[PDB]
């Protein structure tokens, strides 16, 4: 046991080592997209900027929850860290569409965490998802949906103009 | 009565205690409408800063109204404000004909609180309502009709890159 | 449904709109206490200064819930802002005693919020009230809950010099 | 009953009370500690500077629980500081090890409050716990822990050239 | 013995330790005395901040004893720190009077251990006291009459006005 | 085909995409060495800071080649990131050695990468190899044979005194 381990159940160790390897993957799905975006064939330069800083936000993600490992005595374990699901992305509003889903499942994994540390009576835990997870992933949720939306609206995917001009004033 | 009242007719005194319900009313529905245009199925951000900045002018137009009544030895009496009598407001070009709407029912109010201070022989009243409202309404009103006539050239309501443009380079 | 909704109660959601409600009327209630120190009558400039700064905390605080709303993909529904219950405050200390009665009560409509999402599970609401409102509330009441003892320990609301000696030092 | 107060438990008064009392005397022993490396026959100048920094952050945090305490309307009833349960704290290493132990029992402490406040509906409570106390608690109990294996590891206690080395460069 | 000892009567020695526990004693007075003024039904926010302050200086006497003892080679033993004597301290001219009392009693302490210095040929520690000590405790009982004085002067304890004149004048 | 594409051949199209696997694998290794020198139990911050900083200079590589990739017209294809072939990583020095027979790897790849370009004509590949990759990593490579030489001089991994010195002196 670790001499600073207090009130730290082994399923949240286990549930934050489970996170860290989603939060991985995110970073994974969007260098993907980002590079997609990078293509002479697709050729949407914001488009790739976003998802790249999206990508280095996941893998924040995933050092901060391995540093509350570490703080909480508990010990990282690392898994393999599997391929996204696609390779191409289609439109930018497909990807979009393809990123929102993906944060509303590591929102849905963070609840999910939540409730393990209601579960087991770990209010440091509790604070930390909301502290630093939580609202953030409501934030993303809602900054994609309205991407989306906009997307939709402007005409795209059918409308390339729609996709330039996207990219050109709102990722711009 | 105040003894810093000096021609101040008991109708100007009810006259401006409803002009201030009705300033207070047309924040209250340009609140609703920002807060329309950001939501992610709507999701116009500058639609939405317009609707509040014009919101909060509207307040300060009824604090202005507010301390005219102290300073003429009226008395404040304040009154329900109504809901804005829509939620969903559909187009930004509906939000902007209602807002053109409203903002000629205020000018229309004010030209009848001028007549009642001409008939009244109150001369502060009158400079008043010119000074600080009669120009300001006159120039809301085309900024609005102006804005109503760009989104119907550019194709909206129909055309949501319309809207969407429109948002990025007049509202933006 | 919203295409950015994930754990969010049709109760919440439904709360929260009743919450904007409240809000806004202590909107109101502040802005009627502000003018009344304006008069000729009352003359107390600091009161009317305190409230009037209220007044606009407290549309913030509406403003900030509507936000929420949106980015939890609930409806903003808007309900008639009722008058304030009352139009003559008397004193100086008797306006602090009504918003403190008020300020409890917000927090008591907040705490039931709080208790609606520890029961519907949604720690994201819990954070939004506890990180945005009940400790900004516990330090108003505490404000106000002062500010009523040394008016009334200076001799408020019978001793003019106290309101007036209030205002320029404590107000002031 | 306090003017100020609502959804605040006498167990929960006494509580705090409770927690100021054990963070003034672990603020009395960091005072000792630091005073013990101040002997001539000790001369560890930055184990010094350490125990006496984290006395006055003890100290800082009583006053936080005393501040909130009379900001929830409960009132203050304090009780005697023990002597710090030594007098000679031996090696650099033992006084470490014991500020571990102590900052362990600390943060029991604060972790059987927020069960109280969780078990009797206080959620301003909860999140004061969670905002400035929980973490910072995790944080001292790490730093300690790695000081401790630090100072292991360089062969202290034994090694007198380790406990001075592990001045210089570590708490230098 | 330490290797530094040269002329330090074990009675000193343990004169200093009595002396050190009388400070802290003090400063613990003055914090149940601040926080006394910080209750929602007191209020006096400049008595609590002078209370405050002078908790901290008391601090610092004993934090400087301290170190003195360990120049010496004398050897530093704790005690307890008893509870301040009074809980509820009433105006704030009782508060100044229990200070005025307390200050007059660390002083003749301070002139008892002078005495011991004098008589055990301690030049050094005769120096100290009368550096660093002595004046500062006449110092303070003058400042503490002086508050006395205009306190009973204006009125206080019956005039609420004076004691919160008195805060925002003087104190403030 | 794509557009952009002139004297790119399948196999170097290949080769780069496996390149762009070890690099992130090696990013992965880095990234759990980081953090298991951050360990309450291994506690060696600089240790921690070298890989992480490692780390992310990998990712930059795999980065560079996706884009170079994107440049050739060649498409990228990723394949799962396996988990470090580690989670223990004992001393310092272990850790230290691991890194260098990954280094070597890295660079026997990237040699081999060199002669498929040199065997295929690709002549702006080889540049890019040369360029941004082969001195890169011979730098790389004797930072850390000397880094291993040090570790092994001043005792390491049996005293604990050296990569405690090691980590204050050389990576601090
Ligand atoms: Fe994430
Ligand atoms: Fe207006
Ligand atoms: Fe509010
Ligand atoms: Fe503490
Ligand atoms: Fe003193
Ligand atoms: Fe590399």
């Amino acid at each position: 046991t670790s001499q600073v381990r207090q009130n730290y159940h082994q399923d949240s160790e286990a549930a934050i080592n489970r996170q860290i390897n989603l939060e991985l993957y995110a970073s994974y799905v969007y260098l993907s997209m980002s590079y997609y975006f990078d293509r002479d064939d697709v050729a949407l330069k914001n488009f790739a900027k976003y998802f790249l800083h999206q990508s280095h936000e996941e893998r924040e993600h995933a050092e901060k929850l391995m540093k509350l490992q570490n703080q909480r005595g508990g010990r990282i374990f690392l898994q393999d860290i599997k391929k996204p699901d696609c390779d191409d992305w289609e439109s930018g509003l497909n990807a979009m569409e393809c990123a929102l889903h993906l944060e509303k499942n590591v929102n849905q994994s963070l609840l999910e965490l939540h409730k393990l540390a209601t579960d087991k009576n770990d209010p440091h835990l509790c604070d930390f998802i909301e502290t630093h997870y939580l609202n953030e992933q409501v934030k993303a949720i809602k900054e994609l949906g309205d991407h989306v939306t906009n997307l939709r609206k402007m005409g795209a995917p059918e409308s390339g103009l729609a996709e330039y001009l996207f990219d050109k004033h709102t990722l711009g």
